């Protein structure tokens, strides 16, 4: 036949689906996509004026500790040894993020040692009990103080979900966010870094396979009843959205979106990192990203006047808007169930497999995607596709 | 003939010869070394009380930007990527360096933007031109400004020098030592890490060889008569001494030596992070060392509740005293012309080469020790040893 399996977006959880059929089955596999691109959101592209690569849905950092993710990404892309820093702009200074004895130090005035740091943060963290905690506000307090969260979390919190954290749930804050070191890496994991050629050369590589027919522009919803009518017995793999399939049946999932704001300023360089925090109520935006210091190996290619800047805006995804975090309220729990089950007989009458972060509602990293994928496919999509 | 070569000494330079000799040419080379151990100032070793990696000779940290020495040193040690970050302490607070947009937030109190920060070190720096420097202090207020200046490098460098930074030469600082980004980097190599199972351990690997032959605890001077009348006509590439090699017939080449001050303190952590400076006059050491952050990797094989500390001390090698940096000054570099000319002669009639920091008078990383070693190599020994 034409194709074996079908698999509809491009996003990493669809690549590794598509590419490890392709591969290890030498199965045809048809890729489906509705954007003009491959990759979903981790798609990267030059902006025009400068050439730096940019993203337009989110900048996209690599990191895992999935030593079989690593390994299975690098087979389709070198990485770059960039290692993710983040500094957090408060009441006109920058302060060295996360909490740790740099932001300490530049927060109370004078350098605490780690163990000295421990018995501030106790002193600080005293007033409330985490155990005692009824939301985010009060969870923050009880771990760091009221000074340390009215500085750097309450406002920017307040920003990110457009709610007071009054009204955020204590789970939000799981662990201490304070290190008692001067370690300012932004992230934990063993393996990290970013593509060396951009996010947009990657991904066309996961899918540059002879087994792989690829399809852009093209909605699933569309074209659906005529290629599963070339061939019946071809499993599909769904990675768009679940309510969305099932014609909104059970009412729509909630998420968040949001809005970026790209700017070419006439200076090489607006903020000297790629990432500012901006943590105060003033500030409308959350950060600021500016591109071309994730790739600084590349700055002779970068103009010498120049430089992208990004400002990030968070609100509820309505439609026509870009669904970017699944909101999770306990309404949205209750139809997501509803649907799990709808899914899971399609799965058995239909062949139609559900997966990703739009297909299953669920925030995924890329590393996690795959993960997830490779699980799929190891577990359901070999026997299926024998 | 048992031997081909001899080697005196076996740091990097000594070990390189050796190794290129050996594996290379298929030669027999003997290594005389005079202490206990292979590996010289880079040699490391487990303190007794915590098994943590320490230096009695200098901290080592590896870094090149030459590809050739790198892709060479990978034969014998993997290394970690481990990136070398130093914090300074000034009146009580711990501030990000080298000077860059992170110490001068800290410093004069609020965030400047890397254009801000270029007009502010314009402005500091207004009241001396660079060109009518006539000794260090000079030169750096020429460049940064008397604020910086006074805080961070004049006090630090009267105890590293034990000199009054007007008495030092305005050639010692050759370039703006300000970066205007978020940069903390201490080095600004391609290449940089730590040895994974330490130095030791590497540098036995360069001399473990089929055609290596070790003598430790084994003084040249003691030995070479009996040594050379085994074989004559095989040359020697010395990296002892230059001026003891020529019983100091022309005087004594200065050297700066460094007391290390070691102590073990009931606690995991002393100051999290491996390195800080202590800027000011009322601290006698330099900086402190902690070693067990040079290799976060190994944290749970080091203590919970204990951490090895070092404090460093500078001041004129005597006799007994290890010779560390050579002073250079006028008369320093008059014998040493002198020497050099003793050295030639004896090359020609002795097949004695000299390398290395002590054998050629010139500090040496341990990059720059191996790639000098490797055009020795190239260069002089393939011939000779024809
Ligand atoms: C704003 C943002 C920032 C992020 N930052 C990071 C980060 O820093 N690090 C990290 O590891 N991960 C990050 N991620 C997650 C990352 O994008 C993952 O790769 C993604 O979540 C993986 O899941 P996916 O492949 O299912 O999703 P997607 O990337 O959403 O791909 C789904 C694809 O399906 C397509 N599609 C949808 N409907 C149809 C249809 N009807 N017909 C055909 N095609 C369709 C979509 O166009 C899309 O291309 C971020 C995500 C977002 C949204
Ligand atoms: C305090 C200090 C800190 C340093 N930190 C760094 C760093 O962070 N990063 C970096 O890249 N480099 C560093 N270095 C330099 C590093 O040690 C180099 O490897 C070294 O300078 C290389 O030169 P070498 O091999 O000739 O010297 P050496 O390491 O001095 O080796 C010379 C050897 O010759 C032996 N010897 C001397 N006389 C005799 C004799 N009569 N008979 C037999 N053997 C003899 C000595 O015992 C010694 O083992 C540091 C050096 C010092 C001193
Ligand atoms: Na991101
Ligand atoms: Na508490
Ligand atoms: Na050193
Ligand atoms: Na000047």
């Amino acid at each position: 036949s034409d194709f074996d399996l079908i698999v509809v977006g491009s996003g990493l959880f669809g690549l590794t689906v598509a590419e490890r059929a392709a591969s290890q089955l030498g199965k045809k596999v048809l890729i489906v996509e509705k954007r003009s691109h491959l990759g979903g959101n981790a798609y990267s592209e030059a902006e025009p004026e400068t050439g730096i690569e940019i993203h337009k849905y989110g900048a996209h950092l690599f990191h895992t500790s999935n030593k079989r993710v690593w390994d299975y990404v690098n087979q389709f892309t070198a990485f770059t040894g960039y290692q993710h820093r983040v500094f957090a702009m408060h009441n006109g200074t920058a302060y060295q993020f996360p909490m740790g004895l740099g932001l300490i130090n530049q927060f109370f005035g004078r350098y605490y040692t780690p163990d000295e740091a421990r018995e501030l943060i106790k002193e600080q963290s005293a007033e409330i009990d985490s155990k005692d905690a009824t939301n985010l506000e009060e969870k923050a307090i009880s771990l760091i103080g009221r000074p340390l969260y009215e500085a750097f979390i309450r406002d920017y919190t307040a920003k990110q979900w457009q709610t007071d954290p009054k009204e955020l749930p204590a789970g939000n804050i799981t662990r201490l966010p304070v290190r008692y070191n001067f370690d300012n890496r932004y992230f934990n994991d063993t393996y990290e870094g970013l593509p060396v050629d951009g996010y947009a050369q990657w991904l066309s590589n996961m899918a540059d396979h002879e087994n792989i027919e690829v399809r852009l522009d093209t909605d699933w919803f569309e074209v659906r009843e005529d290629l599963r009518a070339q061939n019946p017995e071809a499993p599909v793999v769904y990675t768009g959205p679940l309510d969305r399939y099932f014609d909104y049946s059970e009412g729509h999932l909630g998420w968040r979106t949001l809005d970026f704001e790209t700017e070419v300023l006439n200076t090489g360089d607006f903020q000297g990192t790629p990432v500012m925090n901006y943590n105060d109520a003033e500030f409308p935006y959350t950060r600021i990203h500016e591109f071309r210091h994730f790739h600084p190996e590349r700055e002779d290619r970068h103009p010498k006047d120049k430089t992208v800047i990004m400002k990030e805006y968070s609100r509820f995804a309505e439609e026509g808007d870009e669904p970017y975090y699944p909101i999770n309220t306990p309404s949205d729990r209750e139809m997501l169930f509803k649907y799990r089950e709808l899914a899971d007989a399609e799965t058995e009458s239909g062949k139609v497999y559900f997966g990703g972060r739009l297909g299953t509602y669920q925030y995924l990293d890329m590393h996690m995607a795959i993960a997830s994928a490779l699980s799929m496919f190891d577990n359901k999509l070999v026997d299926a596709l024998k």
